[PDB]
């Protein structure tokens, strides 16, 4: 295998999320080859087939499929600092006045990964509200926004230096979003 199954398994059992629909994303690294884009449920030998060829690994965090349209509900917020030291990445939303991170994702670039996971699936415009609000207190990339939107997946690697992304971090905690919107402004 081209990749680490465990941590697979392992980042959708962290996000709620069921493999069945599960959304997969390959990215093609090189901008300037303009190579498509794959766009598929999430299987072992699909994986297997776009990191052997070259691909990055993403899925779509949100459930219902690809498109913002398609999403019903969102398990998780989430963000990324577009750069800074990657050592200071891990802690900085502790003096942010951020709650910790139920986990963290170690891609193998430049951003650490940070996700809330709540205990129910939360409706698409009271999930936007809070990314939102979560994007402007971190100070985040504040691209990541929109309900499809898509986050490297764990145990697969970051094709430029061939790291494997890892999941660490984890703590089992679960959020309410209600109690998130208090802590959130
Ligand atoms: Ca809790």
């Amino acid at each position: 295998p081209a990749f680490d199954r465990d941590q697979i398994l392992l980042h959708l059992s962290l996000l709620r999320k069921d493999i069945a629909t599960t959304r997969y994303r390959a990215i093609w690294p090189r901008r300037e080859d303009k190579v498509k884009a794959w766009t598929t449920p999430l299987t072992g030998a699909t994986v297997q087939d776009a990191v052997t060829q070259g691909f990055n690994s993403y899925i779509v965090v949100g459930d219902g499929g690809d498109s913002d349209a398609e999403i019903t509900s969102v398990n998780a917020i989430f963000g990324e600092w577009d750069d800074g030291d990657l050592a200071w990445q891990v802690g900085a939303w502790e003096a942010c006045g951020l709650p910790r991170p139920s986990f963290q994702l170690r891609t193998g670039g430049k951003s650490i990964h940070h996700y809330w996971v709540f205990h129910s699936p939360v409706d698409v415009p009271a999930w936007t509200e809070l990314q939102a609000r979560l994007i402007a207190l971190a100070g985040f990339d504040t691209t990541n926004r929109n309900p499809s939107r898509v986050m490297r997946l764990a145990g697969c690697p970051h094709q430029r230096t061939g790291e494997v992304a890892q999941i660490f971090n984890a703590t089992g905690e679960l959020y309410d979003p209600g109690q998130m919107l208090q802590v959130l402004p």
